[PDB]
């Protein structure tokens, strides 16, 4: 079995070797990358996702997020508080202001110790899940919005055709700004490219492993455990890494640079933070592989997970037991 202890691995495709996305994913699996949960892809040096960043400041943040932690410094929850609509200049100047700025640090190391010690008593506010991209559509090599949709993986490898679209979204963050533990909606993979700034540093559990995750959760955050068998669908669950050795959880840690692509894998639990003023790329994407994946991915029914118009269709036709009581949460 190709890597046995579930090491995130980094890759280096030529320009040649980045013409075709699918049999690249392919590719990183067969050398074991999924197993991680997170594999990160540094493009070739001819690539470049457009030309120049000198005209994103109109880019409208309609709905900023503040996230409010409560809780101890390694294990607390978020909650986001709706903010007014601002542009990507006006974020981006509110994130060098004095109040949200990065700290000064010597290194990366050190600057996830302050973020570990000290998030919880700051909230950053988070320019998130923005319909849109910044990929020149002459982009022709790993465009985030020129991928092949999860409709047609499913029809492809399913023969039933459904509505949904796919598209990607938009991160402006800042200094300490916070993704909580989770995995993608239906379990699927994700591919996050770093366009601009500063710094985002990732945690993730093996996915072979994440039942041990799940656990742990369930202990530190007993009462949303209580509330709702798959909580961690509320994305608002954090767990740091000393906490997470305490509890003998396997995990591994890296950090994302402008111009580097992440992909999580399927059931791959991941968590992180900004460094500093950035803006990423995201978007949901299915290979063969996942379709099982699917069928299992456990779903949130209590309600808070509130989720997309296209996941509807997954939820029917891969879990249609579970479809009548998903969707009186989703309704
Ligand atoms: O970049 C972020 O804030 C969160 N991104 C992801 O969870 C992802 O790409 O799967
Ligand atoms: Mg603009
Ligand atoms: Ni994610
Ligand atoms: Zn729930």
């Amino acid at each position: 079995a190709q890597n046995p202890n579930c090491n995130i691995m980094i890759f280096h495709p030529t320009k040649e070797e980045f013409n075709d996305f699918d049999k690249y994913i392919a590719y990183m699996e067969s050398q074991g990358a999924h197993r991680a949960g997170l594999a990160k892809i540094i493009p070739p040096k001819e690539w470049k996702a457009r030309e120049t960043y000198d005209n994103i400041s109109e880019i409208l943040i309609a709905t900023p997020l503040q996230q409010v932690a409560s809780g101890r410094a390694g294990v607390f929850t978020q909650y986001h508080k709706k903010k007014k609509a601002m542009t990507v200049g006006e974020y981006r100047h509110l994130a060098n202001s004095k109040k949200y700025q990065t700290p000064p640090h010597q290194n990366f190391e050190d600057l996830e110790r302050k973020y570990w010690k000290n998030r919880i008593y700051n909230s950053p506010i988070y320019g998130a899940d923005i319909s849109g991209s910044l990929f020149d559509e002459n982009t022709k090599q790993w465009n985030l919005g020129h991928l092949g949709t999860i409709q047609d993986l499913l029809e492809k490898e399913c023969g039933v055709v459904i509505e949904g679209v796919n598209t990607p979204y938009l991160y402006f963050g800042m200094w300490k700004t916070t993704f909580a533990w989770h995995t993608e909606d239906m379990d699927l993979y994700s591919i996050n490219y770093l366009h601009l700034g500063e710094p985002k540093t990732w945690y993730v559990v093996p996915p072979e492993h994440g039942q041990r995750l799940e656990r742990l959760a369930r202990e530190l955050f007993p009462g949303s455990s209580r509330g709702c068998g798959a909580f961690l669908r509320h994305k608002v669950a954090l767990i740091s890494p000393t906490v997470l050795k305490e509890n003998g959880i396997p995990f591994n840690r890296i950090t994302q640079e402008a111009g580097e692509f992440m992909v999580t894998f399927p059931y791959g639990y991941h968590a992180g933070f900004n460094h500093g003023f950035n803006c990423a790329e995201a978007i949901n994407f299915a290979t063969p592989r996942w379709i099982d994946y699917g069928k299992m991915a456990s779903q949130c029914s209590c309600g808070e997970a509130r989720v997309t118009f296209s996941m509807d269709a997954f939820v029917r036709i891969l879990q249609p037991e579970r479809y009548d009581l998903w969707k009186r949460g989703q309704d």
